[PDB]
């Protein structure tokens, strides 16, 4: 299969190592057979997670299969339906992704939690 | 009612002017009763969304009703479930909110879009 994704470390430059996606169904996990192991961190489990890449679509998901569960930073578009809101998120009433300068955004913050 | 949240603009300091969230449906616009107004900026819709605050729960909740839509920085927690994965999506597989040195990510990219 061709590479449809790749995983870097957060913070890494561009000549640091990363990891080549060339599968359907990538395991991660503490186990020594997942295809990404950290064996002695115990703050992962046996099998964390997977990520699957849809053949036909392209719609990559992510599975957690944890004890703890696992945390994703996304940009969700909201259109003309309902989406929760949490303190630290951030609303781009306007978001241009070839006119940055056009961005309209605000950042909410909850005053109990 | 009491103050259950605020907006600040991206990249405000503290010494900014911040928007009190005191009520239980916010506005958002580009119309003139919109409790928060932008007149002159067509990328924003007459009644673009609204903010709601569950009484009871105490759930925030944003609701888009425009043309475009909104978009929302989140931070996703998935446990025992599914989650789609874009381009530009970061990965936390260890996250600890008091602990932040334990954190463990990566950032995801497509090799297609």
């Amino acid at each position: 299969m061709q590479p449809w994704g790749r995983l870097l470390r957060l913070g890494a430059e561009e000549g640091e190592p990363h990891v080549l996606l060339r599968k359907r169904e990538w395991t991660i996990g503490r186990r020594r057979g997942c295809d990404l192991s950290f064996p002695s961190n115990k703050l992962v489990s046996g099998d964390h997670c997977r990520i699957v890449v849809d053949e036909k679509s392209g719609q990559v998901t992510l599975e957690d299969t944890s004890t703890s569960g696992t945390v994703i930073n996304k940009l969700k578009v909201v259109k003309k339906q309902t989406c929760p809101l949490q303190t630290g998120d951030v609303i781009y009433l306007v978001y241009r992704k070839n006119e940055p300068e056009h961005n309209v955004a605000y950042l909410y913050e909850s005053l109990s939690e």
